[PDB]
DNA sequence: AAACATGTTTTAAAACATGTTT
DNA sequence: AAACATGTTTTAAAACATGTTT
């Protein structure tokens, strides 16, 4: 299995997520110290990437889902049977299907599977801010609740977003919980009470 | 053409359809069968004179709703693919509807309506015995995603020729759910309004 | 492959049977003909009665083995659970393996074997003419486990194969009969004959 | 000598034992009702500190006078069985485990044949007022070529470094499958 | 024999988790 | 949001199966 450590690297690469507007229909929300993305299913979750100091030639950023229990680590993580076939968000999509991870407003998006592994995840060339804007906002999109019977089962997942040289030189990485259901603020809510 | 009729229609045979927290239950208020996916639903035919020669009994979901209506009810793809309940199985995995017990149950797809049924030859009832039985099985559940997505739904059961001209028809709704008790009651209570 | 239960006369026209089974609601065993099904007690003692049309050839023997009762079990060897199979008790001076389920008393003859290659465990015991004036050749078995022992029969169901055998193992004729070893043989039984 | 005693003695430092399902407690009928294997905490108190290496010992001994003298140990089922006796420090036949101490010690006396298991005594965490020990039974009462129902008793006792006893406490253990059916059982028997 | 004892299974009920409707 | 809907899990109770005690 990949690795899922927090190694800032070279460039001080981060990952962080604007405001959360809380206002309780939020179709995303984030926890910070419980380090948990609420998303809801496809709608469109903007995350932030900060570099200390410009990363190499072609750099890219690479989103990866993965499961968080030890038990199922090993199991890829991919769109359920349901969701993969349903007309619903495959409309005319230059995605696969399968991936649970896509990215949108990038044309230069590409999605991949590992021969080996077989992994599913979805890249993008880094690109720096724009003048005056201190991050790269790249867009996400979930495909499938953590709750989807015939995939995540409501199995808790982490996206692995990596950053890496235009030939898979693991410039650094930074990771999540990612819960994507249809209440982000109940169930984040929530959460923070079971302590 | 139109969306196949799901007005009761006794017929010249007199055919009717009736029932006898278990696998199952049938509200006769609400003429709507609550029952368990999978698990074996009995169902009891009466006719009041004999029906023809070839005559049989066919089984066809159908949603409920005018907004559905015209979508043909199947499994969700989840099911129609899973190894289980299909193994060592002659119904197609994609069919909602089939009866267990009987070899010469036949399933088919309207080449085409593409809607899918499964029809059985018609037996009078055991001697001494008021009621020929059929035995169902449902396949998903109402809320399967994918699928029915928590949709209602009808079966017509119907009474036909050989030739398929239809003899008689019977309705009833049907919610196919883990706990028939418990939803049963919810919906009783719900009039209790 | 697991070895046969299809009853077998044969030449010798062989057939098993049992005496009384005197009810009593406290008998130690007792036979249902209905069901082929024998119920008796742990280590009581329990006659069998064998029969036949002509006299077996020379060195005949009538050998006992026993055989889970499920297909799901049949390949698993029936033996002593480990309890009873180290337990001073009932092993205190026998000249049977400790392991063996059968045993028979009252014959010094008597031979346990543990086949080589499958392991089974049966008893023999050399074939021999009822008493004159008698019909039957009597044979006293002992079954040394319940069937619910944990560790061993764990409640699966048993046939028990007594087979005539020539002195060098040709089974010359073969009877089978479920026996469930118990507690309390007249309860259970009644039970079984209730439940249909 | 004589079989191990059984008698409270809350001795110089007032040993005492209590408890706060898995397992529930009788005080009426100070007996232990517990599912084997499952975990079973008990709540040590003292008065004063106790000697140095001071440890606690759990014995289990037969109740009935016919009985006192069999060693009880786990019957040859679960001595056997792979089933709970894979990774562990405690010999397979003893019937009494502690969990969660690396310093907990199985002995048999080479005498007697009698199996328990010490604890080094440490005082309670930092605002508590008890020293918690994480006991596991590992035979059900009614195991069969062992306590075959045959009621125990846990004699808990602070010791010495080397052995003296300082302080005693009993009750009675019934380690079966539905402690809280069982429990109410005895309850109405009465 | 009748009643009990006691581990297992079956059934029933609540409680959860989480998506939808009002 | 607040209430509901609806499959899963947890807990509780009965019912079984079967050996022991009275
Ligand atoms: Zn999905
Ligand atoms: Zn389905
Ligand atoms: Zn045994
Ligand atoms: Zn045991």
């Amino acid at each position: 299995s990949p690795s899922n450590t927090d190694y800032p690297g070279p460039h001080s690469f981060d990952v962080s997520f604007q405001q959360s507007s809380t206002a309780k229909s939020a179709t995303w929300t984030y926890s910070t110290e419980l380090k948990k993305l609420y998303c809801q299913i496809a709608k469109t979750c903007p995350i932030q990437i900060k570099v200390m100091t410009p990363p190499p030639q072609g750099a890219v950023i690479r989103a990866m889902p993965v499961y968080k229990k030890a038990e199922h680590v090993t199991e890829v993580v991919k769109r359920c049977p349901n969701h993969e076939l349903s007309r619903e968000f495959n409309e005319g999509q230059i995605a696969p299907p399968s991936h649970l991870i896509r990215v949108e407003g990038n044309s230069h998006a590409q999605y991949v599977e590992d021969p080996i592994t077989g992994r599913q995840s979805v890249l993008v060339p880094y690109e720096p801010p724009q003048v005056g804007t201190e991050f790269t906002t790249v867009l996400y999109n979930f495909m499938c609740n953590s709750s989807c019977v015939g995939g995540m089962n409501r199995r808790p997942i982490l996206i692995i977003v990596t950053l890496e040289t235009r030939d898979g030189q693991v410039l650094g990485r930074r990771c999540f919980e990612a819960r994507i259901c249809a209440c982000p603020g109940r169930d984040r809510k929530a959460d923070e009470d079971s302590i």
